[PDB]
DNA sequence: TAATATTTGTACGTATGTATT
DNA sequence: AAATACATACGTACAAATATT
């Protein structure tokens, strides 16, 4: 089967970003907000990617700032 | 004198963790402590958000933060257990 | 065997707090 | 100082997998 839940299908286009290189090390990623109207997903769907992508070490977050390739 | 787990409160220094922090603190302690042993099934969801009287949400947070540290694991519809 | 209940998973809603810009 | 952006946390509903009856 092809389908994945939400979250998974913006994580993995996220971590695509990343790999391809068009988000270098260091380097912010859109806000939830930018990321929410461009997938058309919840703030809560998009936190979730994040923070799994935060919790295998791709990501990091800095409250107030953004996130971050790491 | 089983039945229930306090948690500190806060609206009111450096003391001081969010509840879903200190619920990973309290579930990780019954691990470690052996209280709960590897395959063995935790509380359900909804015991453990009676127990720490807090919501679904920060029960959910908690747990995902230690199954990502792989110290437990889930099957839906079955439980959550000691890695 | 079939149906129902339980339990975790996904997705979203809303409010408020705190750090950075 | 105000606005922006991530963090914490309360809630809802329904899906999907497992357990129970």
């Amino acid at each position: 089967e092809f389908m994945l839940p939400k979250y998974a299908q913006v994580k993995e286009e996220i971590s695509s970003w990343i790999n391809q290189g068009k988000i270098l090390p260091d380097q912010k990623i859109p806000t939830e907000n930018e990321l929410m109207q461009q997938f058309g997903v919840s703030r809560h769907t998009i936190r979730k990617a994040i923070g799994d992508l935060v919790s295998q070490g791709l990501l990091y977050s800095v409250q107030g700032g953004g996130t971050f390739v790491a």
